[PDB]
């Protein structure tokens, strides 16, 4: 409307900052609060508040009078008139009950900050409940702002069907080649198109809201977006209940899911439970696992990436029946999907999609898979696309969280990856996934005390592949993300005096180090991101530099439990290597 519920307490007001990137209500208190306390001047009613005689146009609340009836310049003020901005407050309509808030100077942060530091997305989920949307809508706000400010790019030249040369232009930062990142293409609109570089070469790859066949001589550009406005909140309210509502069990269970009844059973004596489940401990399966426990529920499957959503589309096809199955593909459909379940039929009894491709309907079971990869504006969004009457969040706040390409300064604690991985955190999991059936003993138990505080347990026995060792080396900085040649020069020795590690897989946290160990080892490469979901029989790691970056003990974990049988890690910090119950090398003796 133009008349609303201040964002800060809930007073009604006729006010809103016209400067804020979202133009929030604020009540006669918080917009003086506002004002006074940060470069927003700019004050909308129904009618901006600026001056109104002819050709003036000031719009500094600070500075505008009030004069009978219209507002006024300083300069062209009338006699008798009083500011609008005085006495702690701004003259709007409710002027008399307007309480305000000790939580201002929260908002005062929120709609200020660029969202660079760490210490201001700790805020943004450490807030009121109101102003939980407000730090979610302006993030979201500005980082599609960004994009306007990335370079555009040109097309050189054509190097086969259908790989590119990208050409950008400079005079202005260059965007990553990355799948946050979505080019239109050009005077006509080709198409929605994502990237990716071919082997870490000056070429790219290319998938695209297809079929348009390119013309040497386009243009892509990252096109700013439109940002939803978020009503609801970013957990519901939590409601306990005495018996299982809505939801009908069965009798029973096939021999594979009996494990999982008791837990089952939780999930519908509470609106929401949340459920933490490490690598391998298989929760897709659990996912699953519900709808079969209670088969005569409609559930909606839902994460992030559309790998995430695949994966769950995969482990259904074959423990569900695929005749109500739907897989929910945007209007824009960029990434091949899934394609044996049925498309965009928004009655069947499941449903798979994307959360940004959740359509408003209702569910009996919700479930939101990879949950810490999740943000605050993708919560409210996912209440207030999808009323249910359970929601099972599935995720771990071990694990990574969601790129948050605007922040360069800080690190974030996984305790404010969500509102809901804070309530892993401190309350702790509803449901725990224990059982770990994908890697060797020693390596398990070394994440279970490292993240898992000994909760984590282990199905495969000590596998003696496990090793260890203390090697700096030099770092070297040609690329912005370090290299350290000296510890890969050690990888190599070590796999040319070793046998069936030669199939081993790569994984440094370093972009950089990665393409260079394709030059002196040349094995299967895999960032630490991708490398989620992935499961190998042989890994190493190799650490660098000793940055935050290098010690983040969740990417650690990622890492590290990829690993089926065997895994060795050179390390460049000396205080997290003895945590690792592997058997330690040396560099006179790597036999
Ligand atoms: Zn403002
Ligand atoms: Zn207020
Ligand atoms: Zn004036």
């Amino acid at each position: 409307p133009a008349v609303g519920s201040c964002v800060v307490c809930h007073s009604q007001t006729s006010l809103r900052c016209g400067t804020c990137i979202r133009r929030p209500f604020l009540c006669c208190k918080c917009c003086y609060d506002h004002v006074i306390a940060t470069p927003h001047k700019m004050v909308l009613s129904v009618s901006p508040y600026v001056c109104n005689a002819p050709g003036c146009g000031v719009s500094d609340v600070t500075k505008l009078y009030l004069g009978g009836m219209s507002y006024f310049c300083v300069d062209h003020r009338p006699v008798c008139s009083f500011p609008l901005c005085a006495n702690g407050l701004v003259f709007g309509l409710y002027k008399n009950m307007c309480t305000g808030s000790p939580s201002i100077v929260e908002f005062n942060r929120l709609a200020t900050c660029d969202w660079t530091e760490s210490g201001d997305y700790t805020l943004a989920n450490t807030t009121t409940e109101p102003l939980k949307l407000f730090a979610a809508e302006t993030l979201r706000a500005t980082e599609e702002a960004s994009k306007q400010s990335y370079a555009i790019a040109t097309i050189k030249e054509i190097v086969g069907e259908r790989q590119l040369l990208l050409v950008w232009e400079a005079g202005k930062s260059k965007p990553p080649l990355n799948r946050n990142y979505v080019f239109t293409g050009y005077k006509v609109q080709l198409g929605e198109y994502i990237f990716e570089r071919i082997d870490y070469s000056d070429a790219v790859s290319y998938k695209s809201s297809t079929t348009y066949k390119l013309t040497v001589g386009d243009i892509f550009v990252l096109t700013s977006h439109s940002v939803a406005t978020l009503t609801a909140p970013t957990i519901v309210n939590q409601e306990r209940y005495v018996k299982i509502t809505g939801l009908y069990p069965t009798i029973t269970v096939p021999e594979e899911f009996a494990s999982h009844v008791a837990n089952f059973q939780k999930s519908g004596y509470s609106k929401y439970v949340t459920v933490q489940g490490p690598p391998g401990t298989g929760k897709s399966h659990f996912a699953i696992g519900l709808a079969i426990y209670y088969p005569t529920a409609r559930v909606v499957y839902t994460a992030c990436s559309h790998a995430a959503v695949d994966a769950l589309c995969e482990k259904a096809f074959k423990y569900l029946n695929i005749a109500k199955c739907s897989r929910i593909i945007p209007a824009k459909a960029r990434v091949e999907c899934y394609d044996r379940f049925k498309v965009n039929e928004t009655n069947s009894q499941y449903l798979f999609s994307t959360i940004n491709a959740l359509p408003e309907t209702s569910a009996d079971i919700l479930v939101v898979d990879e949950v810490s990869m999740c943000t605050n504006y993708d919560l409210s969004i996912i209440n207030a696309r999808i009323k249910a009457k359970h929601i099972v969040y599935v995720g771990d706040p071990a694990q990574l969280p969601a790129p948050r390409t605007l922040l360069t300064r800080g690190t974030l604690e996984p305790e404010n990856f969500n509102s809901v991985t804070r309530l892993m955190c401190n309350l702790g999991p509803d449901i725990f996934l224990s059982m770990c059936y994908r890697c060797p003993k020693e390596i398990v138990s070394t994440v279970s005390a490292l993240v898992y505080n000994n909760k984590l347990l282990a199905k495969k026995e000590l596998s003696g592949q496990c090793f260890k060792i203390l090697y700096k080396g030099n770092v070297t900085h040609d690329a912005s993300s370090a290299i350290n040649r000296p510890q890969l020069t050690f990888v190599k020795n070590f796999i040319t005096a070793n046998p069936a590690w030669s199939k081993a897989v790569f994984i440094s946290p370093y972009n950089s180090q990665n393409a260079v160990s394709r030059s002196m080892l040349g094995l299967t490469t895999q960032t630490v991101d991708s490398s989620q979901g992935s499961e190998y029989q042989y890994v190493i790691f190799c650490q660098t530099a000793d940055t935050a970056h290098a010690n983040n003990i969740n990417r650690f974990n990622v890492a590290i439990t990829r690993a089926q049988k065997g895994i060795l890690c050179v390390m460049t910090s000396q205080a997290l290597f003895e945590s690792l119950e592997f058997t330690e090398l040396s560099f006179t003796n790597y036999k």
